[PDB]
DNA sequence: TATTCCGATAGTGA
DNA sequence: GTCACTATCGGAAT
């Protein structure tokens, strides 16, 4: 099944150059179809937990959540900042980058092996090809890792979000269902953010 | 306006080689985007009648209707059969062709100058590019020239027809909204008809 | 709400 | 229910 395509990274991280970190517990791998300039996946290698649904993870596996957050803010932090600098610009400080990075689960994953998204906010990428892509990362469908449990969406209830009009995450401008126009606007927004950030 | 594009044929038939007949009253011209192997347009040159709606023509201009039918079945008959033989096969008799030709108006024309369609039944043509094309010629939207007045459709009421599933005019097989599949089938139907027609 | 291919659908400009 | 261009939307296979 295509839904098992990510399992090779937790079973054999030794075989993939795009696995930029691995140990006995987790694997950090570049997303093969990045939806932002930087887009990484942090996966548990635990044979049970990998097949637990992300909402269940958030709800009842707080130890794992804390452990993943600890990797991101600790031992993997330098690595992620370098990836970000390489994908965006060397001129961006850790401070600026930290405010331009989001971390979370999809409420309804396509791939069956639990994977935490770690990505920049730009959504400027050739692999961002349709409205559903964009909305899945910029709506409640993207469940940020620090979402309080009481504020989690219910499994299977977010279907309707994908039919809504497109809105820029940064400035709020709307684009109806004109994905191509959103795309061009996202590029401008990035150029703007970049210019303002280095110039700080 | 694009809707006046046919007026050049009745104003200056002398300037167009695809005007295969003209006199003071009418012009017979090849359709620039034929929706069947043979597709011709018979147009009145009368400055008033040209802008009368075809349903009004059918209803209240029986003299013009009779005159057009007289052209088709008389002075233009040999010409039309030669056009058909050239577009289909030299091996087809007038008798076979007469049963493979339809003559009528669109109930809701796009072009403003009254034009009677004269075309073969095949609907095998590169210019047949969408479902609306096919449906407009194979449903009550196509108002055959011998339709009794009491059986005419009402002006502006047939919009819903274009949303219906596709059905082969010859054998009845349905194709949902799969136009490409209908197209391939129409090709087969023609090959079948041709084979059966010349074979006797 | 995996990707990719293909085709149907929809708005536009002329 | 002009044509032609572009882009969105929709299923199917993988
Ligand atoms: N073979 C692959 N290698 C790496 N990442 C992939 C592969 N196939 C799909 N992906 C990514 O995996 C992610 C699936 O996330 P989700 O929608 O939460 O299941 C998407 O961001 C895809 O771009
Ligand atoms: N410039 C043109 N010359 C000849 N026929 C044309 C031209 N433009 C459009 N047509 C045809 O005119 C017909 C219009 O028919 P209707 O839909 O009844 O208005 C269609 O069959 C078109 O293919
Ligand atoms: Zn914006
Ligand atoms: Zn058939």
């Amino acid at each position: 099944s295509f839904r098992d395509n990510l399992k090779v990274y937790i079973e054999s991280p030794e075989s993939y150059k795009n696995v930029i970190y691995y140990d006995d517990d987790v694997v950090l791998v570049r997303d093969m179809f990045p939806k932002s300039k930087m887009h990484l996946l942090l996966m548990t290698r635990d044979p049970h937990l990998t097949h637990v649904h992300p909402l269940e993870i958030m709800m009842k596996h707080r130890s794992l959540v804390e452990k993943l957050v600890s990797y991101v803010q600790g031992d993997l932090s330098g690595l992620i900042f370098d990836e970000a600098r390489n994908c965006l610009s060397q001129q961006l400080t850790n401070e600026a980058l930290a405010n331009y990075i989001k971390v979370g689960f999809h409420a309804g994953p396509s791939m069956n092996n639990l994977h935490l998204h770690i990505m920049t906010l730009d959504h400027v990428s050739p692999s961002l090809k349709n409205s559903a892509h964009y909305i899945s990362f910029t709506s409640p469908f993207f469940v940020k890792i620090d979402t309080p449990t009481s504020n989690l969406p219910t499994r299977g209830t977010l279907t309707s979000l994908f039919q809504e009009d497109l809105k820029c995450w940064r400035c709020g401008e709307t684009f109806g269902r004109h994905f191509t126009k959103l795309k061009a606007h996202l590029q401008e927004e990035y150029d703007d953010w970049l210019d303002k950030s280095v110039s700080m």
